């Protein structure tokens, strides 16, 4: 059944595995799969994970090509392996997990979630495919996401936005938004109340309320005084400090944001991965000013406001626990006077 | 007289081979070629291609830097070789055909077209050089390209645009329109009627029509009923059905256009080569409307309409075939009681 | 102390090398540096030099963030290798130098600049470095730059910009303008006088004085009649000549400039690397014309305009020489009936 | 503590990682490792494993260099990872397991046995380092060797030899016959009845009883009189049908040593990996007889007596199962009017 | 049908392709096949080829392993390709041909030898094969092999040895002495007297007449006398010099095996390819007497005694030709006084 011409067969007539028979001739070299058209070779895939070419090119086939969840969310939720499908990794242009069920020969551990070598694993099992939400019930360990209900358990409510062939979007003419669940040691886990985030980039950011419109159209003095700010540092956390060598604050997405329509600026993203705290090298092209690590998030601009304005400013510096995606983000907090210093998202 | 530190020398001092005499020092790695200038090593051209890298490096230096059809064309045409000359395929970054005639040692079946072993071959001659209008006379299998008229033979017209170092552009200062011939077995052939496809894209799309221009600027209800285009589905067809999960119809590069100049969206262009018709894997970011196999065809909008009214609309589905770059595109047409259904281009 | 895994630790924390202690799992493939997160590979850096893959990848966690000499100014001063740093090449993706002074174990010649082996070299030191600019006194080549002045030692103002991680700006909350001194066999030089090249590029071009702002904004008759240009063919100089297949002139960047915000066209760099004269094979896009070799060079146009008012247009044509960027740039004037014909910068 | 540049100090200095503190430099290249022994640079190590060069460096200088069971030992036993330790699979110069416990960093599953994530996996436990008896106690799927006896445990006994630095051998100044244990899902297991293999080869064979040395000493008809084995088929299983195209028979390794001395012929491993039952495309250069798959065991010459001697010869065609090595070997045994046809080894 | 997977379950099941339905799982890296064996990757095929590695495999699992004729000779006979089977060379460890015709879809021309693009080549039958005779007679350029006659067609008789796996053997339980038969251009070629090479090799070079046996066990000058060859040079010839630093003559292969048994040397095989005149680089351990280029050939004793029997001696050097294996071998012939100075074949 399975055979590395047959999956170029279906990637050239079908964009990707579809089940179809049919061969189509290979040829293997310098890490890239080619195939021959009217006898000249046409690359198809550029390998460009820790895999076996072969191996990657047929899981990269094999992705999932629904709305799904982002890979950071599932990283966050300790997701292992998805059953009976493959979860590509777009930001590293790789599968998200290492091994598979029932998907792929070469890394499959097991053909269905049932089997023993799955029970140590969260295993991500999908409420829209048949049995899959049955299947959870009896898994040890795993994640589980629906559309709608699901009779004995209670939900979590996840992010607005899904990941449809790498383009993360909040569906319109399809459902992004899930219910999330999860167990752990054949316990079914309440998750925590968390924020989310916006998963958005600087060249395509768009304002999604209010006072988010409100900062990007009004200056940094006005836009202080309308929300009543003052006391917050977010001249320094949200607007940034460009006047020294050493690049002061700027964590918001929204505030590089403001900051890129009017001047550019290079962000080296050193670690190509999904997480819901980036890294970045900044280097400001009109000042010079640069920091070697800008921890940046991006969330909904009233989300951070109501953090900021949720946390006790009598001492010097303490430590802010916020669960956002689903996982513990540790702050840093300065105060002096009875107002903010600075307040930034760590390492890791 | 050839060697590889004298193709490096050519490439560095004239951007390709001008037959130059002359070497500079060259270190091949990692699939690449490199040169040393004052003591460090500087990159002249990464082997993209399944011929070792120094080969594809000489054919690529030696590549036709002069208005050449586009591959698409000789393919069609069943152009198997060059005569004396090089085209590169800049859609594959890689040379256009297999073996070469007195060009590169390597890739060498021949020196002259005359020879035993271009016989059963379809060898492209070129006009504008001296001699090969009659070599084209004296081969068995071949396709010649001419400015202007040959004595004894009657031209086929070929498309206004022609590529230009991977330019594809209609010739102002320069003639990109050239007159086609081809010979099977010793005999001429006469060409058939043929549409020609416009060969441009979405980014820098532009109307080269009143009809297109009209398409561009006005709205769907406005235009089909200024042109009388009721009962064709040029909703579906042209505009494209976005309200469904499965993206319906939405087949003309035009369509394409006034869409993206609205909402972006992602064309995944699997097979990356040259082609009348395109398959492209696309993903609408605003709705989240997909469709695996979507196949792309940009013809001149007066073209498309000559055609779609040229049709006999009394039956549920047949096959439409329409010669388009020389070539029979097979169209499956579905028509419901006496209007058009859809009407699509099918995978080949 | 030094490890590939520290380096690698210090990467993923601190975006480049900063001293601090810490391993993380590194797996090197596909001359790639890849370490696990979270029990998936994630790519840290894709060498794309002519050095193993773990020794680049060292040199450029420990290249120099600071406003560093753009590698082109380095290069006509002599420079071969710098003191207790690493300058990276952007524009190649490669350290700028060979080996290194007390930098990386693998390509250390020595680890202090006051080694025997550092002798016949020009080292590169930087003042801005404590014990630098003795250093430079008791060298026997090198060349030093200070942000002030230096006891007993004639300056040379460099350019005003420099090089800040790759991206080449004018300091304004940081210096970049630097004062430059060499040393030759142990005799201190004295540096010509040099115009400075504005090292900008055709999408962000930005004029730099009243002369380039009239050019942008006025047309080509206005403004040759506005600075009294007759006779000097800035026509075909700066303006360009694409009437005919073969591009004629066009060797000013700010005339590139113009003309790509009305027409586009392609420029092909096949020579990657910085230099004070640029090569580039360009391809019209809207006329067809085209020339494999143009010499292009981003000067003021205050300054060229002094330099082609500065010579003598009584003979045929003949070799002007003007010292830029510290190196000797040798041009042909061609004149005929008292005013200039044509005027273009050579290869080398 | 754990280092690239430390694991190349080791072996440099130890031939093998030895725990010393100490760097060299080294440099990766054609999946290989180098490092620079007085300005030049010499191999360490060429990866010949699916893992990164770097990993199979560090598991192969930490690789088991004691007395340890041969591979295909652990494999018929199931085993799937090893405790604290690298078994080296010498005959595909691989580790012989995929995953490690507390030795990689880039490989570990978990630091140590008892963690959850190695429950379901069959672990290597050896007695002879301290704690990992008792670890095999409180393991729930896991192999268990020792010296001696195991309080409260029945054992197994082995293989007289073992694999020291991949020589397979019979200690004589050191212990390689250890006890064997198993446990599956926290029950422990009783080993069966099974013969175990002598691990020989054609070049060196040596025979290792009295049979088998009147096997390779006497002739072929002198032989089947004196052991009285009329009726089996001897010379076809055993002394090889060489007087045809197609070899026939040929299954007893110490059947092929006979041959070799006499006359060469060709064995190629095409499966190079050490099994209980060895394929080989075997081409007789004195004959040409030949046979694609020629399944080959090495038993001790009594052993294959003692079982073809037990078998029931009334029936045409049957299958006959006997353990061996701790697995079973499905043998296909030909009969014809009460006496053996032929008997051979199946592929698995 | 024809897949990747497919064609490596016949390699581990069948040593090669034998037309057998199952697919075992691969991985492809370090352009080598490798396949999953009870968790564990076992290596299969290394490519040594310049073709695709996954190619490379399949047409070596398809390669013809029965007796079929040495390279060297279907080289100088002029064959391109062979006739739906694959000449595997053992020499290069790669495949004969370059194309092939119904054997495997990357390197099919064609699918039957009757095609049109088959025509010029000269195509490889094999009578033993049904049709194949009736084939040839029907292609415009061909060579064809058979064990008895052809009705119709002047036979040649080939040599007595052929190749079975890349051993080359006279048959004795089968056939390896072939009927040699050509076409060009649609007519049958007379095949001229030619003599044929022994190829033997040093190591296990065996005497095959009594002059042979004469000459290894004789002393130089007894051998000399006994059959009468004062004159000719036998010594420097056959013997070889070895008191001076450049090594004379020795171009009779059997001349270096009486050599090597006595003083072994080094033989630099720096063109590994099967061929009629060999080129060594000698180096003599025992003198230090050493020949860049040294031509040799290995003809019977008898045969090269008949050749040199057979020429004037009046001239003091001239041309010799002489037809072996097919293919006309140039000789330099050197006379001083009507005796033999020197006799050695030429590069080519």
């Amino acid at each position: 059944n399975m055979s590395l011409e047959n999956v170029a067969f279906n990637v050239v007539n079908k964009g990707h595995f579809d089940g179809q028979q049919g061969e189509v001739p290979v040829s293997i070299i310098n890490n890239t799969v080619y195939t021959k058209v009217d006898g000249v070779d046409v690359e198809l895939f550029e390998n460009k994970t820790t895999l076996p070419v072969n191996v990657a090119f047929e899981l990269w086939a094999k992705r999932n090509i629904k709305p799904v969840p982002e890979v950071k969310i599932l990283n966050n939720l300790g997701v292992d392996i998805a059953a009976n499908t493959v979860i590509w990794d777009y930001k590293r242009d790789a599968p998200a997990h290492i091994s598979t069920i029932g998907v792929c020969s070469m890394t499959d551990i097991a053909k269905k979630p049932t089997e023993t070598i799955c029970a140590p694993l969260t295993v991500f099992f999908d409420g829209r495919v048949d049995g899959q939400v049955d299947l959870f019930r009896n898994a040890r360990n795993g994640v589980l996401i629906t559309e709608g209900s699901v009779k004995g358990l209670q939900p979590s409510v996840g992010p607005k936005q899904a990941s449809l062939n790498g383009v993360t979007l909040i569906g319109e003419a399809v459902k992004t938004q899930f219910n999330y669940y999860k167990k752990v040691d054949g316990v079914v886990q309440q998750l925590p109340e968390t924020y989310f985030t916006q998963s958005r980039n600087l060249q395509e950011f768009k304002p999604r309320s209010q006072m988010e419109i409100d900062f990007l159209e009004l200056a940094m003095d006005e836009f202080i005084e309308r929300y009543k700010l003052e006391g917050y540092a977010f001249e320094h956390i949200v607007y940034g400090d460009f006047s020294h060598s050493q690049l002061g604050g700027l964590a918001l997405l929204i505030g590089l944001a403001k900051r890129f329509k009017e001047s550019p600026f290079e962000l080296e993203d050193f670690i190509p991965m999904d997480s819901t705290v980036k890294n970045y090298f900044i280097t400001d092209a009109q000042t010079g000013s640069s920091k070697c690590v800008c921890s940046v998030i991006d969330l909904l601009l009233d989300d951070f406001v109501e953090i900021i304005k949720s946390q006790d400013l009598s001492v010097v510096s303490k430590v802010v626990k916020v669960t956002i995606d689903y996982t513990e983000i540790s702050f840093m907090l300065w105060c002096k006077d009875g107002h903010v210093e600075t307040f930034y998202p760590k390492l890791q």
